[PDB]
């Protein structure tokens, strides 16, 4: 049983990037030894992740083993660092080591690289991999000084061609037992293997398991174009996120902040918008510490910001809108709000928040400061879907594809903070790295590329993470698909496609309340209940389409109202139909209505059916009262919309079998009532102003 | 100006006959003066109403004439008195008699009789009539004596051959100035004139008018066949009946009564007929006084007849039964009890009552024997028509025709006692009559004619007045033309055809009462009204009716009843749509419920329409419970048919959104409520016996 401490990891890192610390967290998890070789220096090895190169990593590598060039007793493990996590202890890798009875072994890989020609020399092996990697190999420390002695190459020579021809020379490979991993006992290089690759979970660590070969890999390297693969298993090996532990290095259990540069941008017409702006108000960070940047594309919001930006410039220390005249590109617009905070010494960091991000949890600019990260999200889900504000996974053509894992991350089976290859909507950036990692301007401009995968793009190729945080409850992405905006305000006709935000806006606060129970449901006459159901908003909005409209109605008019034996009980009215909010109407009856109704007569059941649905004006100057009838349905929901005493002087609704009247209506609140054979009613007389009331005849 | 003391008025009668009696009191109205020839004789002059004859007259007035062969001071007027009714005065008449110049004034006829050769001897006469009657004529005494004089015939020769052969002497008309009234300026003989002769009505008397000559007559004269249209005008003319005195000659304004034998006649299926007899014990008149005869031709009412028949013999001083066994035709019915208060000398009058008569007035026997006539019927009519009791005119078959009058009678626009050509179904005979007067018992049979016709041309042919009474309200007839007797009940189905008798025997006693308010309807629950509507006998029948159909519900049956989501609240039930009872419950609705729900519901109107009309049991042994549910209705009419306690016990109806429990029904009262929405109701568990309810789903 070969001792552990004689086992010494040396790796290569130029600079400690988030892929190397990722390494060594993986290597101190099972404690391991480490020498790192080259950090001060600066990186002569070329551009390895586009060609070859590496062979700075050998000269290292050849001057730190003059030391051991006598040392039988010492195995040591070269692997690189910036690609390569460990999933395995010291000792099962030295218990692997002297099972394959080499003296050095190589791991081992599917394509002959750099060249190709050299397949035929390699020895046949019948179902494991044929050829040579230098990305990781391990063995006696006077063997591995006998083979890298030989170099006296240039810095940006190929490492692994140098490897590979001296594994060729079959003297050589029989007089120093030279091997290789064919079926990766030790070492798993991802590059044509992805589908040999799985997660083995346990308790509280994560392992891969080779299903080609079935094993239990110790070294896991993502060579080549598998960086983003690796990125995906890091997250869970060794201990990124266990079954039991949770996450590993997020926060999990949560004297000045430091200044934030706020980006806002607005590049299409999106729905609540003026929400937007009044929550921006609410966020729960010093705004003395917060400095504002707008960008607004739309024509359609220049009311919306206007209305806002007196509250913005009095809440924050610095505010700053850009707006649809100067015609910028959502991509410029992007690169000059980033660059501005990236000039600035003072800005510490960069919140990127888009106007479809609805921001629920105010602590989401703390939470996201104290993760620590170069650059990380909240994950932002659209309301009851799978779609939201990164991509797991990325198709070969760099486009979206659905990793294993999304679904449990995006419905929160598993939570925590995940490296992820897309990040939108809503992001934080460290200021340093903007201005040491990222200097460039064109981050989202520069190519025909769409500007927010240009912005992915350009992190990972400089090996920054995107990092996504669903460890708590942060918000929605609003749908914006189609937004017609050809409404005077077209916010109530978003029922369908923002049904949490339409809520929110025009459903009485206290609606809700009152569908539960507990006192606020009235019945001021018999069978007449009495409940809050639309926010003033929602009141004066259907009020304003209504006379934006103008068409009411006159002589000749006829609505579904039985009066002795004669259907002929008008009112001036307008109907949903004309308006075209019928079918949104319906909605409101459906999800609002149907259920109050349900509860507050036991017994009944309701869809909500309704044909006859409209607004009632009444003017002393037109027509100021509604003679007694029955109404042509079953129930009726009969709902004010504006003030008495502000904005008419009159009377409400009398039911006459009972000589009750509702004499002081509520503006937000509704009444239902039978509308057949017992509660014959009448309006009583407008006196001064304008009534407005909105009926439903419903289940006719 | 002739003194009107010098006028004689002759006449002949052989007897007191009604006709007689009717020509002395027009003759006393005016204050004439009558010498009556003949009273006490035997009449030989023939069958004058079938042929030729009355010389016997001329006998009797030559022998008087002989007292005045010299008084050229009088004037006298010799007409018939049995077909004759004096119009006029005495005055107009000496005024019209002195106007025409003549000194004998025969009455002139359209027809020349009885020698029709004759016709050319007579002068021409240009547009009025043109032959001599001799029922009427005026003229000095000393001329009349002339002429009678000259009679050497036998008693049965004729008269008027006698009277024309001396005007045809040209010499002798020259001598004597005898002439013709052409234009029926004093005498009006009917025969041949119809057409011409109108009523022409006063203040406190009436008139005839020739409307051919423009004339009012003095004398009206009955000859030949139209004596029923003198009949007809002897009912107003000089007294009978006045616009301003009404009739003349009625009661008007109203120790031991006389013996009556009240004969029965059931000669058909006929409806209610347990009711009819249950009235016979009412008629107010001292049963002690009364003998009763029942023919029942009906296998149909046998039943009925012996559940009667001990109250009857307590009742009346003796009582018999004729049923179908002795196969009795109704003529030989009709005969027989008539023959047999004939045959008995202490019966004083003989009541006959059909079936088919209801007398509401329980004093008909009383009111029609203070009348005083030898033959009076009451008017019955059916309800709401104009068929009733009595023809007021023949046609010349001697069937049914439409008097002049008929409508005033029926409709009561002139209310009296009237000498009319037919009565029927209730009338009151003189004992006397039949005795010395209709001796015969072939009263009603003998011929092919129908009995009721052949009864009164058995009076007519005799001159026996057949009166008929509207002066009071009397009754009314039951419609028996389509009884359909293949029910358990028949007088269950009988609502279209007799709906006041049908009301009166099925419908609660306080239903109208409660239908106009004053504290009957109850109100037991919110808006669940509850009143008075089916009879115990109609509840005891429809179950009764029930039980004989047998084939009450099971598993698989479907009643429009809401619970949950599911229309699948079933009840063991029978709809009237399989006992063939529909059409009537339905009538019962629109009749009776139908108002009661608009009188309840201020503003609802209602055509009572219901789809979903049955009768459930409750039982602990099938189904003794509902659950709780919704009915497919705008109102439901929930009817119990049995007792609480006697019958079953068993809670009722709750209604769950109150709290509110009906335990207690009551048998013949209804409980109504809407159907949706609010009264969620239950059907609360039958523990001992059968519960029986009506329900109706109405206005679906
Ligand atoms: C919703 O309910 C809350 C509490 O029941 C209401 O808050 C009250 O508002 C009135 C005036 O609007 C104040 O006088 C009370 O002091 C408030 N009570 C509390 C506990 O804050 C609120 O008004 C309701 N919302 C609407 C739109 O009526
Ligand atoms: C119809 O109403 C009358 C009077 O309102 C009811 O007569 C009463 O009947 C009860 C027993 O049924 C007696 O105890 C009372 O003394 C009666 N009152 C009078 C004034 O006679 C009659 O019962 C009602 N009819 C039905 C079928 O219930
Ligand atoms: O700027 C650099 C680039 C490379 N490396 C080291 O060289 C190794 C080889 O780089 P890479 O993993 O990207 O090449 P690949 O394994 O894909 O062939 C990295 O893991 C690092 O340890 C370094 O230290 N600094
Ligand atoms: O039994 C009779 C029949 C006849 N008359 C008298 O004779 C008249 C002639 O009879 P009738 O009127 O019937 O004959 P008509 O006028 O129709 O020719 C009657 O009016 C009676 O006054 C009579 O006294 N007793
Ligand atoms: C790592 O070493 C520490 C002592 O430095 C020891 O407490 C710990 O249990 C070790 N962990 C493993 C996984 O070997
Ligand atoms: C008839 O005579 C009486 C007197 O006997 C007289 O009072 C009455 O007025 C007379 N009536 C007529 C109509 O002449
Ligand atoms: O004016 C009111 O409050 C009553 C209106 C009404 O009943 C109707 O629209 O049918
Ligand atoms: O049993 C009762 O009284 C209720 C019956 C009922 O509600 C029904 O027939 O629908
Ligand atoms: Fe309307
Ligand atoms: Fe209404
Ligand atoms: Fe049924
Ligand atoms: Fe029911
Ligand atoms: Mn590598
Ligand atoms: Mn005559």
């Amino acid at each position: 049983p070969v001792n552990p401490e004689k086992l010494l990891v040396i790796t290569v890192a130029t600079a400690e990037t988030e892929g190397y610390l990722r390494f060594l967290r993986s290597a101190e998890f099972f404690n391991y030894t480490v020498r790192t070789l080259g950090l001060g220096e600066e990186w002569r090895g070329g551009d390895v992740a586009r060609t070859v190169g590496g062979g700075q990593k050998v000269r290292w590598l050849k001057k730190e083993m003059e030391k051991y060039a006598d040392r039988e007793d010492m195995i040591i493990m070269f692997v690189d660092s910036y690609d390569v996590i460990l999933a395995g202890s010291p000792t099962e890798l030295l218990k692997k080591f002297v099972q394959s009875g080499s003296r050095l072994l190589f791991s081992a890989e599917s394509f002959c690289w750099p060249e190709w020609g050299l397949a035929e020399q390699y020895p046949e092996v019948g179902t494991g991999k044929r050829f040579l990697n230098s990305g990781g190999f391990i063995g006696f420390a006077t063997t591995i000084h006998q083979i890298v002695r030989q170099w006296k190459y240039k810095d940006d020579d190929d490492d692994q061609l140098f490897y590979t021809r001296l594994y060729l020379d079959p003297g050589l490979r029989e007089k120093l037992s030279l091997n290789l991993d064919h079926k990766s006992r030790i070492f798993q290089n991802l590059n044509g293997a992805l589908d040999e690759v799985v997660l083995k979970f346990d308790r509280n660590r994560v392992r891969i398991r080779n299903v080609a070969y079935d094993t239990l890999p110790i070294v896991v390297h993502g060579n080549g174009p598998t960086k983003l693969q690796l990125n995906y298993l890091g997250n869970y090996v060794p201990n990124g996120w266990t079954p039991e532990g949770g996450c590993g290095f997020c926060n999990q259990d949560r004297q000045p902040p430091p200044r934030v540069f706020l980006a806002v941008f607005v590049e299409q017409p999106t729905p609540f918008l003026p929400r937007f702006l009044q929550r921006l108000l609410l966020l729960d960070y010093p705004p003395d510490r917060v400095t504002l940047f707008l960008h607004n594309n739309e024509v359609f919001h220049e009311p919306h910001i206007a209305d806002s930006w007196p509250q913005l410039q009095d809440h924050f220390s610095a505010v700053k809108l850009v707006g649809p005249e100067e015609a910028l590109s959502p991509g410029e617009a992007r690169d000059m709000a980033m660059d501005l905070c990236r000039q600035d010494p003072e800005c510490e960091f960069y919140f990127s928040l888009d106007a479809d991000a609805v921001l629920t949890n105010l602590q989401t600019l703390r939470i996201l400061i104290e993760e620590n990260r170069k650059v990380i999200a909240p994950m932002l889900s659209r309301h009851g879907k799978l779609w939201s504000n990164f991509w797991g996974a990325l198709s070969p053509d760099e486009y979206y594809a659905r990793s294993e894992d999304y679904v449990e991350l995006v419905q929160r089976k598993r939570v925590g903070v995940w490296n992820v290859p897309y990040i939108s909507q809503a992001y934080v950036i460290r200021g340093d790295t903007l201005r040491m990692e990222l200097p460039q301007r064109d981050v989202f401009s520069g190519s025909d590329t769409d500007p927010d995968m240009a912005f992915c793009k350009s992190f990972r190729d400089k090996g920054i993470f995107l990092h996504l945080s669903n460890q708590h409850e942060f918000g929605r992405l609003l749908a914006t698909s189609r937004y017609d905006t050809e409404h005077l305000h077209p916010d109530l006709w978003q029922i369908f496609d923002n049904p949490v935000d339409w809520k929110e806006q025009y459903i009485h606060e206290n609606y809700s309340r009152a569908l539960e129970g507990e006192g606020i449901v009235e019945q001021p006459c018999p069978d007449v209940y009495w409940f809050p159901l639309l926010s003033e908003q929602m009141c004066d909005e259907l009020v304003a389409e209504m006379e934006h409209y103008g068409q009411w109605s006159g002589g000749r008019h006829e609505d579904s109202r039985l009066a002795g034996g004669y259907e002929n009980v008008p009112t001036v009215d307008i109907h949903m139909k004309q308006v075209g909010y019928e079918d949104q109407w319906l909605q409101l009856l459906r999800t609002y209505v149907g259920p109050m109704t349900e509860s507050l007569f036991p017994g009944y059941h309701t869809k909500a059916r309704a044909v006859m649905n409209f607004v009632v004006r009444y003017r002393p100057d037109e027509q100021p009262s509604l003679r007694p009838h029955h109404d042509s349905s079953t129930f009726t929901l009969n709902v004010a919309l504006n003030h008495k005493g502000l904005d008419y002087e009159g009377g409400g609704c009398r039911f006459l079998r009972y000589d009750c009247v509702i004499s002081s209506p509520r503006k937000g609140w509704a009444l239902l009532h039978p509308g057949r054979l017992t509660h014959y009613h009448e309006g009583l007389p407008t006196t001064w102003g304008t009534r407005y009331i909105m009926v439903s005849f419903v289940d006719p």
